[PDB]
C-alpha cells in the first residue's frame, strides 16, 4: 500500500540530510506521536565540535500510522524554513531505527512554561502569540495546513523563542485549499474547529481555529480548555454555538480575538496576517 | 459526520450504571483505573473493578474506539473475554466498568516471572478459545497482543482491548483504507501491504503472541526496526526458534506466520494442537 511504497522510495533515496548514526549520541528522554531525546551530534552541517539537539524517533511498537507522520514530518520538515519554526538538521536511517534530528529548544514546550510560571507580562504572552501568528503565516503561504496547533505542540527555545513543532499531521493543501479526512481524525477534539469534527475539512482557517484555543492557553498560562467539559459534549456544544468564558486576566480586545478564531463559518474569521496586526495593536498599547 | 450520529444515538438501558455509586481509585495503565462500585448488577455491597475511559485531550478517533469497545462489549460472553458491567455517560465522562483483573497484563505478569511450560501452554489454549468464540462471532480483533491479554484471578487469561475490534459478517474481512494503529510487529503481511483483516490475521498475531509467552514477554523482532519489516517479510524471514521452545511449539508459529492465510490452521485446529501438547 501507500506506506510500503513511501518505505522503499525512501530506503532506495537525499545525501543533504542523512548523517552518519556514529557521530549521534542519545541522552535522555525529554517527551511521548513519537519520543525525543537530548542528544549531541558531531560535525552537524558544518557546525565543528558538538551540538546540542533533540532527536524524534518511533516509539516502542510503532503502528503504520505512527511510521507514516514520522516519514510525512520527515518530508515537511525539509521544505520548511522559518525563524519561528523548529529545524531540522537531518536524519539517521541506514542501520538501525529511523532517527529525525531537529532543533533543542531549552525550554521545552510553550505548555509547560507557561505552567511553570505567573514571572511574565502581558507584553511577553502577546509576543508569543504574535510569533506563533508569523510563523503559521508562513506555512500557510507554503500551502500547509497545521492541523495539530496546541501549546503542547510549540516549543520554547533560546531567548524565549516560539518554534512551531509536530508536523505529522500536517498535510498539502496547494491544488484544492483544503485537507478531508475520510476516517476519525487524531487531533484532540478540544482543538478541532467545528466543520473539522463534523465534516472532517481542515484548511487554514481551520489552524485559525485552533489558534484560538492556543490563545486561550497562552492567556491562561497553559489552562485546560473547556474545563470539566467532556470531549463528546463539543459536538452539541459547538453546534449550538456555545464557545468558552472569558477567563481572568485576559483583556477585552484579546478575547475578543479569541471569540473571531471560533465564528461557526470559516470565511468569517481572520487570516494569520490579520491576527498578527490585532496583536501588533495590543503590543502597542503596552509597550 | 459518522461521530457525531454515533455521539447523539449514543446520547438519545441495563447497561447505565448511576455515576455516584463508582469511586475511582488508582490508574492502572495508559487509560484504566481501579475503582469500586456499590450495588453493581445485583452484587450487594461494594465490587472491585476496572474503568476504562477517555485520556486527556482524546481525539475523535479515541471516542469512537471507546464507543466501538462498549459496543462490541455488550455482545460478547465468554470465560476467557473481559466482561462489562455496565457504563456511565448521563453526566461526567464517558466510563465504562469492567472486570477487574488481579495479576494485570499477560506481558506484565510473565515479565514479572516460576511458571511451566505447561502453565504457559494452557495460557495459549485459554486465548485461542476465546479467540475461537471470537471468531464464531464473526470478530477480527486486530490488536492481539500479551500486553492487551489480562490475568484475572486464579491466573486465567482474558481478552481485553475491543476498541479496533470489527464487524466481519457481511464480507468476512475488515479492510482499512487509511494506516492502521496496530504495533506493525504483530500484523500480518496482508495486512501490512493490503490493509486486509480477517481471522487469519488474527491467527497471524496469535503466533506473535505464543512467540511473546514463550519467552516470557519478549520484545518480538529484537533489535529490528519497524520499517525493515515490510522487506523482511515479504522475503520470507520469520523470527528464529526462541530458547526454551518446544520443536511442535515453534512448528505452530511459523504455521500461523505462513505468507498465504488459508494455509495458516484456524482457532478451533489451534485449540486442539494446543490440548494435544497440554496432554503430551
Ligand atoms: C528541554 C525540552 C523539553 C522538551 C519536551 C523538549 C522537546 C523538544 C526539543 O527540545 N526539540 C524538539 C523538536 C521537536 C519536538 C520536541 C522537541 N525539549
Ligand atoms: C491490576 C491491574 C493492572 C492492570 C494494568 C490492570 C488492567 C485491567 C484490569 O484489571 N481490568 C481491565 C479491563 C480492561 C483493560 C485493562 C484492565 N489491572
Amino acid at each position: 500500500g501507500p506506506l510500503s511504497l513511501s518505505v522503499d522510495a525512501f530506503k532506495i533515496l537525499d545525501p543533504k540530510w542523512e548523517f552518519p548514526r556514529k557521530n549521534l549520541v542519545l541522552g535522555k528522554t525529554l517527551g511521548e506521536f513519537g519520543k525525543v531525546v537530548k542528544a549531541t551530534a558531531f560535525h552537524l552541517k558544518g557546525r565543528a565540535g558538538y551540538t546540542t539537539v533533540a532527536v524524534k524517533m518511533l516509539k516502542e511498537n510503532a503502528s503504520p500510522s505512527e511510521l507514516r507522520d514520522l516519514l510525512s514530518e520527515f518530508n515537511v520538515l525539509k521544505q520548511v524554513n522559518h525563524p519561528h519554526v523548529i529545524k531540522l538538521y537531518g536524519a539517521c536511517s541506514q542501520d538501525g531505527p529511523l532517527l529525525l534530528i531537529v532543533e533543542y529548544a531549552k525550554y521545552g514546550s510553550l505548555r509547560g512554561f507557561l505552567r511553570e510560571s505567573r514571572a511574565l507580562t502581558m507584553g511577553d504572552l502577546i509576543s508569543f502569540a504574535w510569533q506563533i501568528s508569523q510563523g503559521m503565516q508562513y506555512l500557510a503561504e507554503m500551502k500547509l495546513v497545521h492541523r495539530d496547533l496546541a501549546a503542547r505542540n510549540i516549543l520554547v527555545a533560546e531567548g524565549r523563542k516560539m518554534k512551531i513543532s509536530d508536523f505529522g499531521l500536517s498535510r498539502d493543501v496547494y491544488e484544492e485549499d483544503s485537507y478531508v479526512k475520510r476516517s476519525q481524525g487524531r487531533i484532540p477534539v478540544k482543538w478541532m474547529a467545528i466543520e473539522s469534527l463534523f465534516d472532517h475539512i481542515y484548511t487554514t482557517q481551520s489552524d485559525v481555529w485552533s489558534f484560538g484555543v492556543l490563545l486561550w492557553e497562552i492567556v491562561t498560562l497553559g489552562g485546560n480548555p473547556y474545563p470539566g467539559i467532556p470531549p463528546e459534549r463539543l459536538f452539541n456544544l459547538l453546534k449550538t454555538g456555545h464557545r468558552m468564558e472569558r477567563p481572568d486576566n485576559c483583556s477585552e480586545e484579546m478575547y475578543r480575538l479569541m471569540l473571531q478564531c471560533w465564528k461557526q463559518e470559516p470565511d468569517k474569521r481572520p487570516v494569520f496576517a490579520d491576527i498578527s496586526k490585532d496583536l501588533e495593536k495590543m503590543m502597542v498599547k503596552r509597550r
